[PDB]
């Protein structure tokens, strides 16, 4: 890649139409409090990608590089008390793609059960998902 080290990858389960549509236009995402510390820690040590999939269906909506650390005062309008702060993103792919393999990876991402929003995935999973979304 353009990077020295492997990237780290996080899943964003999208259940808010305004949010995802706005993020594709403004290149900012609101990071949930449960997952923010891990994401911020990761951003300090590695290139970080967010992989965005639709909740339940697991259609792939795109993937983006995270290009700023968590900022408690730079948040999109649609954020709420569930969020810690905002991060800027750089979209690599934007799409609306159903793939059985994408869905299977997301369905088994948490020790063989369905992905938890904001979780870090394994390298094999993130790299495969970005390959499938390219």
């Amino acid at each position: 890649s353009e990077f020295e080290l492997r990237s780290r990858y996080f899943i964003m389960l999208c259940d808010n139409e305004t949010a995802i549509a706005h993020a594709k236009k403004t290149s900012i995402w609101a990071v949930k409090k449960d997952s923010s510390k891990r994401i911020s820690d990761a951003y300090k040590k590695a290139s970080v990608y967010f992989i965005f999939v639709a909740q339940q269906t697991y259609n792939a909506l795109g993937y983006a590089q995270v290009v700023s650390d968590l900022n408690s005062t730079e948040l999109p309008f649609w954020s709420d008390s569930s969020h810690a702060g905002g991060v800027r993103i750089k979209w690599i792919k934007t799409c609306n793609l159903f793939s059985a393999e994408i869905s299977e990876i997301v369905s088994h991402m948490d020790h063989g059960s369905e992905a938890r929003d904001g979780m870090e995935m394994m390298y094999d999973e993130g790299s495969r998902l970005c390959t499938l979304i390219n």
